[PDB]
Formats: structure tokens, sequence, C-alpha cells
């Protein structure tokens, strides 16, 4: 079977073998490395592919996988915050997925503040929330909605729907059900809310470095990339994407840690196998 375990073996030496090629080095010149003293990485071992940098001073990246782009990023860092809005914003973001349980964010150990639920003031930029709605995807996983309204002097004003997965746990993978579930919901969120941009002729609709949507979980190379592997499979335009160069984009796109758990990589392995798709290049 072409997802047989020989063959999951295969994807595996080579996914690993990439891996340990991609771990940085101190000083690395692949990443993008801290400055002034201001801490970049929230894990000193996940670190953000220079190239891909979206920001200097976030730990951040633009993806593109196959035909789908994307901005997968770390949980912010209380001083990335004002940084973090302005890249929110200026990409016009159609959809923001969190993948951070409510239980991290709660655990005031973890340094994950709560950006989106509530209202704040970050420098010069005013943050408003509002909560919308609240969707079941399945196995009693929930996904809370909200609207951020973002305001700096000067500036035009930007709104940005949320969808945050509240109880996924960090290192786990929701299921197969739950996944294409959650693709569907995020897709149709950017769907609508980019929509709201055409109909109105804002020329970042033309620009492919905006209107991506943005997704992170705490350290965004696990959950994130469960969601950004099912997003990429339900665009239509991937076809014959294998999961080899899914997976081998990603890593040389943001790190090697792209796709974290052996887990996460099974549930993209059962969607890929749902849809024929192939596993290995060749
Ligand atoms: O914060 V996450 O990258 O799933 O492990």
């Amino acid at each position: 079977s072409p997802y047989g375990p020989e063959a999951r073996a295969e994807l595996s030496s080579r996914l690993t073998t990439l891996r340990n090629t991609l771990a940085p080095a101190t000083n690395d010149p692949r990443y993008l490395q801290a400055c002034g003293g201001e801490k970049l990485n929230r894990f000193r071992d996940i670190q953000c592919r220079r190239q891909t940098a979206v920001r200097a001073d976030l730990n951040a990246n633009y993806i593109q996988v196959g035909n789908t782009r994307t901005i997968a990023c770390q949980y912010p860092l209380q001083s990335q915050l004002e940084s973090h809005f302005r890249m929110l914003a200026e990409n016009r973001t159609p959809v923001l997925a969190v993948l951070a349980s409510s239980s991290e964010i709660a655990n005031q150990r973890f340094g994950m503040p709560d950006y989106f639920r509530q209202s704040g003031t970050y420098g010069s930029i005013t943050v408003e929330s509002k909560m919308t709605q609240q969707v079941g995807l399945g196995d009693g996983i929930m996904a809370d909605m909200y609207t951020l309204t973002i305001r700096e002097a000067g500036q035009k004003t930007i709104s940005v729907p949320v969808v945050h997965v509240g109880n996924w746990p960090d290192q786990t993978a929701v299921s197969s059900e739950v996944t294409k579930a959650l693709a569907s919901l995020v897709d149709q969120t950017a769907e609508t809310k980019r929509n709201m941009y055409e109909s109105k002729g804002s020329s970042a609709v033309a620009d492919d470095s905006k209107l991506r949507p943005v997704i992170h979980c705490r350290a965004g190379v696990g959950r994130t990339a469960q969601l950004i592997g099912a997003m990429c499979m339900n665009d239509s335009r991937n076809s014959q994407l294998s999961v080899e160069d899914m997976v081998s984009q990603m890593r040389v796109q943001r790190n090697g840690i792209m796709v974290q758990k052996d887990e996460q990589l099974d549930v993209l392995i059962k969607l890929a196998e749902g849809q024929g798709r192939p596993l290995l290049n060749s």
C-alpha cells in the first residue's frame, strides 16, 4: 500500500534527516537572531527562518505550500505585542486562528498574554475584542469566535476575525474529522472577510504578501502545522502535492520542528490517504 508501514517508514527517515539538518546552530545564518537584549524566541530552540520572516522583531514566517499562502507564528511575547498587532492589520488579516488552549493562556507561568479576548492599549495601538460565536467542531472540541478592532492614530481601522480553538492540548493531534471541520471553518471565515475587502476595492487583495490567514498555537509548529497541512489539502489547486513536499516546505520555510509530533503527522497522512494523495516524492 502506498500508505503502508514501509512507506510511512520511508516518509519518516526523510523528514527526520531534514529535521536534524535544520536544527539551529549557534548564530545560524539561516535564522533570525534576536537583538539588543530583547528576547525574540519563546523557545530558544524553535527559531524563525530568516528568508521568510514577516518582521525582524517577531518570530513568524510567510508560508506557501503549493498555492496556499498563510503566516505561521509563535504565541507572541508581551514585548512583541505592538508589532504583532501591526503585522495583523497591515496584512489585513482575513482570519486569525489561535490554537493555544485557554488553560495554557491562563497559566501565568507560560507568559502567554490574553491579547484577543480582552480590550487593551499597546503602545500607539488600541485593541477592542468582541465575542461573536461558538462552533462545535466535533469530539467535544470548541471554537470561540471574536472580532478584534485594531486602531492606531492616523492609520485606517482594521477588524480581524479570530477563530480560537480553546481545548486542543499541546503536543496532541485532534482527529481527522475535527481537523477537516476546522480547516473549513478557517477557509470560510477567511473567504468571507477577503470578499468584504474585494467588494471594497482594496489593493491588498492583489498583493500576495497580504490577506493571508495567521495561525499560531504556543510554539507555532505543531498544532499550527497540522492545521496548515489541512488547509493545503482542501485547496483544489494543490493537487498531487505529496505529504513529503508539504512537510518539507513548512520545515524549510519556518524551522525543522514543523509537524512536531508523529501523531500530528499521522492525521496529515490520514487526510491524504482519504484523498488518494501521495505520501512520497517520485
Ligand atoms: O504550540 V504548538 O506548536 O502545537 O506545539
